[PDB]
């Protein structure tokens, strides 16, 4: 469990390959701050239960619980059957192993490489959520060493997980109102930017679109407006109410995403996902410690790509069924299953902002 | 801050001034634990947020919280005006400063000492709550410590504050079915144990009331079925329900007290207290960690005692009112408030059980 | 990584098989806490270091450090080359990964279990070592799970890992004054506990030293005076010196083993292991925080049997070169290695104390 | 213990007391951390338990020690006889109360205020010396919490006491080379800075030394090179070694100083400090763990100035009598102790740097 430091990914023959190619398994934290979960983080705890007991039956979980609530986890997680999940001990400051943790790769010969981004807290002290973001900047070191997996670190690079998604070959969708954000890497141009991208990911080429729906928290990541489902063919959100808060910035996606092409030449085929008709209302607000009734993101977008299985977001909207549907459309040879993931939804962030899959290797 | 170790108090002129008595502050720590306290204990923190803001008017408090809820206490209580409250910072494993908390002690000259005993959690390895009480053992020491009074250390003499009721002079109120019980000095009789509480707190007499209205939690403390309101005057729960819960328990304490006779000679005037009509429902047991509608014990006789005033615990039962109308009596040149201090009662234990009083000087 | 409950490993058909058959890799925690180890405990962890890298050219090691000091021990064992040695995050009250540890199984067929005995640090609250021993009671557990191995729970039942050894066939070697110690299963009789051993060990037969060399700590554990080198074959430590320390318990289990056979029939063809001639000198005993020159165990029979390999203690005594020859006797196509391990000697417990090896399987 | 916020120190009359007035008390913290303190910290901790014993004799002294290191703190205080030293528990990431901590106030009426500035660990991410630095901005406002003192807080300023000096009446010794420093308000102009020490200090006039003897540590306090001995009056090292490294700071200072008159108008005495002969040569620095024989600063500058007391660094080095002849004269009637505070000044700063006085009042 070393550290690769003279050379780049692209270099060493490696690629963060597809979310969908084979996994073997998932990684994800577990929440417990009150300063931002309410009730004591009890209600998305077991969000959280499920969410994993979900990846259960498509592959093995791997649940990072911080020590202070690990007897707790172990207790429910085996009162549910308890079949391939495994219980470690591991600290965050919060549960988001999607951008803190580590970005794998793939030298398509057995071997699996890593790339250790640095993690400020989207932002840092400039814009970060909150402060001491030490322990999660852990988080993906912590976990390349119990599996065995050297990684890059990218010096005074910060960069999340959940800002870029990627299609098997040489292509990476970036979303420019954030990894350009001045809270994150105001040293490098747009073109230094990209260099890098293409360096620890071997993507020869990167799209920019060019507007989130996360505005002032995670800064616009991509992973809540569109992503790859199969190499050439795209996913993103769509709505034509012309009064509803992701409008524009949904179509102006859309726009931009059917007008580009990736690497290998194919034209994008753009799908459409469908956006909640009614925001989630944060309720009992007062149990959430300060350092009500507000809207927070609801994105269908949010779902994890396992093998062999899907699992979506279902927070009890109107248009909830209709993303189930669609979603299927889209992964046909591919089990859908949804879990009322609105508590979560509640904290800033879905299934895919609190999951981190392992491409399996042999 | 020193310890005295050669002598007792009973020697060295100091005895636990009652409880009535005038006091300059009133000491109470922080739930946290998901062990106990349901909804990442939230409501109980409010509930202790109440507790605290009543004794505010009528003396300061001084609320420990662990370092992990500090900064939360304190955006709290400044949320509350913020008068004579002081959020300092204290470890521990449980909020209960009742009992693993010090006993202070007095000379009748200024001088203010203290008794701390062993704590091992309401029985220990035998029959504790829960395991790791070393933090709690030492909230007293720590307590003494910012506060410059020396104290006392009852070796391997475990008891708690709350099982244990003193008048000004030479007599206590213990409860034989706790301090007796085998998970709490089995290595000393009942001969041994009146001689130590005689010691170190200076009474010349004890009064042994015979059964308890915590069969197995607490263990049968007494400061849960009567005390004492005035030097010579006691208070006592009684109903003539012959089919409530605590029905026998608390005729048998009456005939007991009311046959019974202090240290100076004088007759002990018992009062009567209510109980509640409808026990408290637990609700929302899943959010509970372990290593839901069961009943948790509601005594109205968990009330504490500041100068010119009383903190009484309001379930919502239907003999509430009245519980505040005969509080009134007792002490009729004190202004009476009640809580919701219901919330905590499902942790067992009520606002006695949480707050510890030091005596006042000069 | 479940808990098997209704049923022994004699019956699901398991045994704890031989120190020295194949294994897949080695535990061991790391010293902190300044109770225990001298100057901050830095020395001890150098000791430790070093007797990691030592097994690191025979199998790989899984050092668990507390998350306090996780980054140092990672850039020491990086610094050291980092080979096949893996970092995990685990909180440890004391490092004795061979005691509180979980003690492994085998069905001979691929299947891996394991026997989780309870743990009080060596007596509990009747002659414990330290008090607070719950996170060291968590270790076995949390080891199961980050290796999928399931584990059977004796409950009530307080063993440590270093109080037995065992050779492949139903036979194993316990110390009386240690398993039958008041502090440890007072409520079991002699014969109650060879079943147990039985059980979980599947040992048709136990055989009964009877006094050790850890007096007053450990209370007198077997792999400090003798062991298993081959099923048949032991070893034991042997001195002539009427007025050694050890003589009489070291003669007395010589006599004991040489006249003791085991469960297939074979006689024991007792070995044997030298003393030191001068015991470890205990310096700096200041810097030792309470809640000088005294003398500390130091045992050449507290040796580590990895597959190819053994790893032995050097003190720097005058009979140290003879147990690096005497050891080589007994394991002739095994490569000794032997480390400064004397600096955790001062701990009470050598380089046996301090592993916990799990056999390998396919 | 609440927060003015609408008004300035200058406005609601306060003002920083010079160092030398009367005090009720000295806080500091106590030493922990591997990354800094060698050897576990152990030798560091008894350097500050004497520089404690040290102001005993004085006044009271406040050692807040993190919940871990509690019970060892006090075992060691009390072993000193337990005067008037009080240990409260208290947080921190480092020992440096003199930065972090409160920078108290009085209205010379009785009152007591303070001014809690931002603490971002001497530079913060783009300089600071360590990164989670929470803990520590924590400190003051903890610590006036329990003193029952309001407070002000500078937002967006980051101060740290040690990098300033007051005299009675509107004047401060600020270090330009600090104050000005990129990592420490580089939107603030050095005429804003003014201002802000103009409101929070009381002093109408700023004389700004201009070079430090701390290049890139504490980025040059003034601390180190100069301070007031009484109101006019002033310290100050001075060598003429011209190959001594603190040479020419120390004169560039020295002409600075003593052509330079205070707010009143009198001139400024200018006294004259010694420098050692030889720079403390930092030893075993292996027992230092990372995220020897290195020179590490050692001024005599670096005194607490208690009532009818004085605390200096004692290195053991040549010209270290004469700083206690030296010390003498400028402070006749005030008892002059030393201490080995050598063992600290490995960590980057003296006596000075690890305390903090609180003025009595009445």
């Amino acid at each position: 469990a070393k550290r690769i430091k003279n050379t780049t990914p692209k270099q060493d023959g490696f690629r963060m390959p597809g979310e969908f190619e084979k996994q073997k398994q998932i990684w994800m934290l577990w929440p417990w701050r009150n300063d931002n979960w309410r009730l004591g983080a009890k209600p998305a705890q077991k969000a959280f239960l499920e969410v994993a007991e979900a990846i259960s039956e498509f592959e093995p979980v791997s649940l990072c619980v911080p020590p202070l609530q690990y007897e707790n986890a172990l207790a429910r997680v085996s009162e549910l059957g308890s079949h391939n999940i495994r219980i470690i001990e591991m600290t965050n400051d919060d549960a988001w192993i999607r951008d803190c943790g580590p970005t794998f790769l793939v030298n398509d010969k057995g071997d699996l490489r890593a790339v250790d981004w640095e993690f400020n807290a989207w932002g840092g002290l400039v814009d970060g959520l909150y402060f001491p973001w030490d322990q999660d900047a852990l988080v993906a070191r912590k976990v390349c060493e119990i599996e065995g997996v050297d990684s890059y670190k990218t010096k005074d690079f910060v960069l999340e997980g959940g800002s870029i998604h990627v299609d098997g070959e040489g292509t990476v969708l970036v979303t420019e109102m954030c990894l350009l954000h001045p809270s994150r890497n105001p040293h490098l141009t747009k073109e230094d930017i990209e260099d890098k991208l293409k360096d620890y990911l071997n993507c020869v080429k990167v799209l920019w679109v060019k507007d989130g729906i996360d505005p002032y928290e995670t800064n616009g990541h991509i992973d809540d407006v569109a992503c790859f489902i199969r190499p050439g063919e795209v996913a993103c959100i769509y709505t034509d109410d012309k009064e509803h808060p992701f409008y524009q910035e949904a179509k102006a996606a859309y726009d931009f995403l059917s007008q580009q092409t990736d690497a290998k030449g194919r034209p994008l085929k753009v799908h459409k996902m469908c956006v909640t008709k009614e925001p989630c209302y944060l309720q009992e607000a007062a149990t959430i410690d300060y350092v009500e009734g507000e809207m927070a993101i609801a994105s269908y977008l949010n779902f994890l790509i396992v093998n062999g299985g899907i699992i979506l977001p279902q927070y009890g909207d109107e248009n909830d069924q209709l993303a189930k549907q669609q979603v299927q459309e889209m992964f046909p040879d591919r089990k859908v299953v949804g879990v009322r993931t609105e508590e979560i939804a509640y904290g800033g962030g879905n299934i895919h902002c609190i999951t981190q899959q392992q491409p399996a290797t042999l």
